[PDB]
């Protein structure tokens, strides 16, 4: 039937992979929805729908290109016990002589494929041909258990790939990082000017029925249509919409949050993370499209916006991938601060009196997405200050977000947010009181708590929790604000924090 069998996973939808540059009738391509891939974490139903639709679209595109593709849905993959069983049975059925696959982007899948063994079949693993940094270079660029600085890696990447560089090898604009100009709050004139996010109309009724018929666990909600891009064409449309609509304001409101506007869930962000992680788009092409848009705008897009966007993909994404692949098997076990508190229940329903937490959790449950500052300084900050269990936080983050693959979820969550790796990524806890939220958002205007109150009834819980965290880990000018208080005020704040922790289920 077939001599070579190649496997395509759900996040390896690269239309430009070297595999498909060759048109061969002795090669059979395999894409399959997998119970085991739905069982290692409780995915968002939006994420499951998006991945299934994207896999079907990729299979259809490859078949239209002439390649032999066998797409197996849950109704056809249930007969096999797991992915190795599926691979072995299909290879034996087609009498294949060789099996090949692209290197997975999670440690569990990578180890599973590495330990896969087939009788009389040569096993091969090839690069996904997606990431800017080659996989083999990770050991040198990221020593194990080494607190690699993201700024130096980002500068090296900028020099290596020639992005935002002068003719004499210097950063464009006179400085490497423009984040200081990218910390503005959304005001009423800005809120009125918020653009309509680009949404797609992808029916998901059949996919949802298939998921429910197989009793696949899931979280979140979907209607009859999915707004997320499910193919390369829709991903390119989203990229163009970002470039011509949101890019002139992406940096300016990178850290902004709001509870007023109906489009508060998107703001000026790209929302291209799923397309990049599913590999429908490449980081190189996204970066170059944004740079070309910035150069064409003739000043309408300032250097800070394009630099802040290019940092997130060139430096942060590649750096997180490198740190993950250099430290993973032991990185998963790191609990530096000894956090063991169970995750509060409202993380699954959004029923909390804290406005920031309610907005972030409800947005994640309804859209399967939250922009970066939410994940870092609302949910991440709450989990860090409340000493929530890193395992449960990782499960929530890896499941509820459509763009969540462990290679990027684990460092950002365990290290950057929870400081559970000792600072190998963040180098400092991203701990904040309610003052940061009040400065960057309008949540405190709609909150039942008072952000100007630090202790007592109706005070913002973050104010007491942050100070309790800082005093608990004081041995590492911040504490000046603590040393400038009366002892009675300090004890009132600490007792308020303890009471809030005791009633954490009623916040
Ligand atoms: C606790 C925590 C968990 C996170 N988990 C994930 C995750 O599972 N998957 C994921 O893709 N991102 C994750 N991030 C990074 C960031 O939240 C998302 O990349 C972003 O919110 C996706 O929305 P966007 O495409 O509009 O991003 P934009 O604001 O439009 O940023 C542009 C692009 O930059 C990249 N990027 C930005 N920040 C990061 C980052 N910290 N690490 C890697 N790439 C980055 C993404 O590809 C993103 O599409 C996490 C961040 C935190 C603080
Ligand atoms: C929800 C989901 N479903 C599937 C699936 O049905 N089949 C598949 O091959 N992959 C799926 N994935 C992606 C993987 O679970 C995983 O995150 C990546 O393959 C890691 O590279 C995900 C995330
Ligand atoms: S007052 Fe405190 S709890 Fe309420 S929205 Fe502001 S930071 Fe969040």
């Amino acid at each position: 039937r077939y001599s070579v069998v190649r496997l395509i996973l759900g996040d390896q939808l690269n239309h430009a992979h070297s595999w498909f540059s060759e048109h061969r009738d002795d090669v059979l391509y395999l894409i399959a929805e997998l119970h085991q891939e739905q069982e290692y974490v409780r995915h968002h139903i939006q994420k499951q729908c998006a991945f299934f639709a994207a896999m079907q679209a990729f299979a259809d595109y490859l078949s239209a290109e002439g390649h032999h593709v066998w797409h197996l849905d849950l109704d056809a993959s249930a007969q096999y016990n797991d992915l190795p069983d599926l691979i072995a049975q299909i290879c034996q059925q087609v009498q294949a002589d060789a099996f090949q696959y692209q290197r997975p982007d999670e440690y569990r899948l990578l180890e599973q494929m590495a330990n896969l063994r087939l009788s009389g079949i040569t096993i091969g693993c090839v690069d996904t041909e997606h990431f800017l940094l080659p996989f083999a270079e990770i050991p040198e660029q990221f020593p194990a258990s080494k607190a690699v600085l993201m700024e130096h890696f980002y500068r090296r990447m900028r020099k290596r790939f020639g992005y935002l560089m002068t003719a004499d090898g210097k950063p464009e604009g006179g400085q490497w990082n423009f984040d200081a100009d990218n910390r503005n709050k959304l005001k009423s004139p800005d809120l009125l000017q918020l653009p309509t996010p680009l949404c797609f109309d992808n029916p998901v009724a059949s996919i949802k029925a298939r998921i429910e018929r197989h009793r696949i666990p899931s979280i979140g909600q979907v209607g009859e249509s999915l707004l997320w891009p499910i193919n390369r064409a829709q991903a390119l449309s989203l990229l163009a919409h970002f470039c011509q609509i949101c890019l002139p304001n992406f940096g300016r409101f990178q850290d902004a949050m709001t509870a007023q506007h109906p489009h508060r869930w998107s703001l000026y962000h790209s929302r291209l993370s799923f397309a990049l992680n599913s590999k429908l788009l490449s980081p190189r092409e996204v970066i170059e499209a944004t740079i070309s848009a910035y150069r064409a705008a003739q000043g309408q897009i300032s250097l800070a916006q394009v630099e802040g966007f290019v940092r997130q993909i060139l430096g942060w994404r590649e750096y997180v991938r490198g740190m993950y692949w250099s430290n993973m098997p032991h990185y998963q076990t790191r609990n530096h601060l000894g956090a063991q508190r169970p995750l509060p229940s409202y993380f699954w329903n959004g029923q909390t009196k804290m406005r920031c937490l309610q907005q972030a959790i409800t947005q994640s449950l309804d859209f399967g997405y939250a922009h970066h500052i939410q994940r870092l300084m609302v949910t991440g900050n709450f989990a860090l200050l409340t000493e929530c269990d890193p395992d449960q936080v990782d499960a929530w983050y890896l499941g509820i977000y459509i763009d969540a693959i462990e290679w990027v979820e684990l460092p950002n969550t365990r290290g950057m947010a929870l400081f559970a790796d000792g600072g190998l990524i963040a180098t400092k806890p991203y701990s904040a009181s309610g003052s940061y939220i009040n400065k960057m958002s309008d949540y405190c205007a709609s909150c039942a708590y008072q952000v100007k109150l630090k202790s007592g009834e109706k005070a913002c819980p973050l104010n007491s929790l942050y100070w309790r965290f800082m005093l608990k880990h004081r041995d590492r000018m911040l504490y000046k604000t603590w040393d400038k208080m009366t002892s009675d005020s300090q004890q009132a704040i600490l007792s308020t924090a303890d009471a809030y922790l005791s009633q954490i289920e009623s916040l």
